[PDB]
């Protein structure tokens, strides 16, 4: 498309003299007026995917804290996404920890921040998500999108159960599905919550809120449907740990396990020595990857896999689909390639099922086991 690649190459000169949360800034600017680019071109119904009776146009949308207050959701999701996961949010708006707190290593194509959940707050987002339905309601380019809710907790919150509550309350009928954050770095003691009792409790807790919505059309959602609930998990974990969560997931009943967020285990990149955060990009893919092989067989093949952490390219994709995931999500790939990565990973990843003899995208999940 002529308008993708113009902004291909401004790419390298933010990379390289410009602060990241600038180019944050100017890429949500940029969306809040519709002046990125659009892919309106059908999607291989071949690389259709779905987790439950959620059904995604294609397996590639943007993981959580890209657009973390819904201020951008138009035009992130018409670059070619299907669906884009916002927030994470918390009950109370934060500024998160003090700038600067992202960085990047070019050469390596890695990201390291310490946001520390800064968001406009449940409130002011709710807001911006009903506007972005009310849009959708009169934009077919918008009306098979998902969007997904990441909640998460207040740094100054005792108990995340509450704020979750708080949430659902608000947010929760105008989500597709909620995605429970349970493995930010960057908030003290919240990775301690991945205890089986501890997250045995917030997934039901979680679940009751979104079942007791009907109680109190209802759903102005995409689905008409009640939200489902999915989980994001820490890679930093040990294997007897991640067995008691394999096994509270599925006797809580969830319908999905995002995996996986931040590390803090690697300390081989040069320009982020001695700095605080989580790392994202290329250097996270194959242990992510991993999780989800651990993960896939604790779990008994019985709840999906939503893929995130360096896919980059179509080939990064279907490693992550072949180790049992269903949907993939990006957020490095465009930070490092830009508007064009959904049309380049999608035109990618349909190459290869040609080669390898699928049929579809469905019969590829979890064949490398
Ligand atoms: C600057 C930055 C902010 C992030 N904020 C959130 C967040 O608010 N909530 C969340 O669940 N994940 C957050 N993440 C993690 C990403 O969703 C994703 O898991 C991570 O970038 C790895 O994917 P990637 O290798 O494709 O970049 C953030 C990552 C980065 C780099
Ligand atoms: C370079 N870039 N850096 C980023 C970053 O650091 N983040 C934050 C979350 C950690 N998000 C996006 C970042 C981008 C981004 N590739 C970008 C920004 C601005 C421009 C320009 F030129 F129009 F201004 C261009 Cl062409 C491309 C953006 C599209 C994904
Ligand atoms: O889950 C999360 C949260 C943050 C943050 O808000 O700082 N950062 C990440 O890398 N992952």
């Amino acid at each position: 498309n002529p308008e993708f690649f113009l902004y291909d190459i401004f790419l390298k000169f933010c990379l390289k003299y410009i602060d990241g949360e600038i180019c944050h800034d100017l890429f949500l600017l940029l969306g809040k007026y519709n002046i990125l680019p659009y892919d309106t071109s059908n999607d291989s119904i071949y690389a259709c995917t779905n987790i439950k009776h959620l059904d995604f146009i294609n397996p590639f949308g943007v993981a959580a804290g890209f657009d973390k207050n819904g201020v951008c959701i138009d035009s992130i999701l018409k670059l070619g996404f299907s669906f884009i996961e916002i927030g994470t949010i918390t009950p109370r708006g934060q500024t998160g920890n003090a700038k600067p707190r992202i960085f990047r290593d070019v050469e390596s194509r890695s990201i390291i921040n310490s946001c520390g959940f800064n968001n406009m707050g449940c409130d002011k987002v709710t807001e911006n998500l009903i506007l972005f339905r009310k849009r959708q309601e009169e934009d077919k380019l918008l009306s098979k999108h998902i969007v997904g809710v990441s909640i998460g907790k207040n740094k100054d919150t005792v108990n995340i159960v509450d704020d979750l509550k708080y949430c659902i309350n608000k947010i929760g009928r105008y989500a597709d599905y909620i995605a429970i954050n349970v493995s930010s770095p960057n908030t003290p003691g919240l990775r301690d919550n991945q205890e089986a009792g501890k997250l045995k409790n917030i997934i039901l807790s979680v679940k009751e809120e979104i079942d007791n919505l009907e109680k109190n059309f209802l759903w102005f959602n995409t689905t008409k449907k009640k939200p489902l609930v999915f989980v994001k998990l820490a890679p930093d974990l040990n294997q007897e740990q991640k067995k008691e969560i394999a096994d509270v997931l599925l006797e809580t009943n969830i319908d999905g396990m995002i995996i996986s967020n931040t590390t803090t285990q690697i300390n081989d990149i040069k320009s982020f020595e001695n700095k605080k955060g989580g790392v994202s990009g290329a250097k996270l893919k194959d242990i992510s990857t991993k999780f989800i092989c651990e993960m896939y067989n604790y779990t008994n093949k019985q709840i999906p896999i939503i893929a995130s952490g360096g896919i980059f390219s179509g080939l990064d994709a279907l490693e992550k689909i072949e180790a049992g995931a269903s949907v993939c999500q990006l957020y490095s790939c465009l930070v490092f390639n830009g508007m064009k990565s959904a049309v380049q990973i999608k035109r990618e990843l349909n190459h290869l099922l040609y080669q390898r003899g699928y049929y579809n995208l469905k019969e590829a999940i979890g064949r490398k086991h």
